[PDB]
C-alpha cells in the first residue's frame, strides 16, 4: 500500500518533421530527461508538428494529432497520462477494442485533417521518417508496395497513414508479418477516430 508504485506518464521525446520537402526525425529530449519527465509528468518543452515521438519507461512509439486530438495505440500507451507543462493529462479517449487512445492535442502542435478523398493510394510515416507507399486493401488493411522486414516498422505504431493530399487516413496499429517480412499493415481508420469523438 505505502510501497505501491505509480506508472509514469507518456513523454514526447521528438517529432517527425514533415514541413519541408524532405522528412526527417528530430529528437527533443534524451533518455535521462525522458525518465525524469515520465515520473513528474511535467514537460515544459515546446511542441511542434503533427507526428510526435513518444516514450514510456519501457517503450517508444508514435502519436499523431488529428482534429485537435493526439492519438496513439493502446498497446503502447495503455491508460497512461501524458506529460504536459501543467502536469500529467488524463486520456480523453480510451478504446481497447480499437487499440486506440487519445489526449487533447498539446499547445503548439498542428493537426492533420481527416481524409475525405476516398483514395486508396496511401503513405505510411515511420519513426525513422520513412514515407512508405501503401495501397489500401480494406477498411483497416493495406499492403506495402515494397515489402521489408518488420524491424523497419517496429516502434511506428501511432504514426499516420496519409492520402496523396496529406490528409490523415488512419493510425498505424499492427504489421501483418510473413516469415518476418511485413507485406501488409493494419491501421485504425480515421472514420473510426471521427466516430469516437
Ligand atoms: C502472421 O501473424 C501476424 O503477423 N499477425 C499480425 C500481428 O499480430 N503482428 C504483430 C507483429 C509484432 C512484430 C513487430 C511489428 C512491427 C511494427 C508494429 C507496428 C506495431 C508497432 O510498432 N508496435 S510498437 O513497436 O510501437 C510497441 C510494442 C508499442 C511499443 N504494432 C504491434 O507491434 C502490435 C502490438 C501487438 O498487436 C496488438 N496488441 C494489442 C494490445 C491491447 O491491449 C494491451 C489492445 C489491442 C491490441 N491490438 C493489436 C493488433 C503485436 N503487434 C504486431 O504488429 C496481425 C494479425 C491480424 C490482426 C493484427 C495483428
Ligand atoms: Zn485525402
Amino acid at each position: 500500500m505505502a510501497s505501491m508504485k505509480k506508472k509514469g506518464s507518456v513523454v514526447i521525446v521528438g517529432r517527425i518533421n514533415l514541413s519541408g520537402d524532405t522528412a526527417y526525425a528530430q529528437q527533443t529530449r534524451g533518455e535521462e530527461g525522458c525518465q525524469e519527465t515520465s515520473q513528474t509528468g511535467r514537460d515544459k518543452n515546446q511542441v511542434e508538428g503533427e507526428v510526435q515521438i513518444v516514450s514510456t519507461a519501457t517503450q517508444t512509439f508514435l502519436a499523431t494529432s488529428i482534429n485537435g486530438v493526439l492519438w496513439t495505440v493502446y498497446h503502447g500507451a495503455g491508460t497512461r497520462t501524458i506529460a504536459s507543462p501543467k502536469g500529467p493529462v488524463t486520456q480523453m479517449y480510451t478504446n481497447v477494442d480499437k487499440d486506440l487512445v487519445g489526449w487533447q492535442a498539446p499547445q503548439g502542435s498542428r493537426s492533420l485533417t481527416p481524409c475525405t478523398c476516398g483514395s486508396s493510394d496511401l503513405y505510411l510515416v515511420t519513426r525513422h521518417a520513412d514515407v512508405i507507399p501503401v495501397r489500401r486493401r480494406g477498411d483497416s488493411r493495406g499492403s506495402l508496395l515494397s515489402p521489408r522486414p518488420i524491424s523497419y516498422l517496429k516502434g511506428s505504431s501511432g504514426g499516420p497513414l496519409l492520402c496523396p493530399a496529406g490528409h490523415a487516413v488512419g493510425i498505424f496499429r499492427a504489421a501483418v508479418s510473413t516469415r518476418g517480412v511485413a507485406k501488409a499493415v493494419a491501421f485504425i481508420p480515421v472514420e473510426s477516430l471521427e466516430t469516437t469523438m
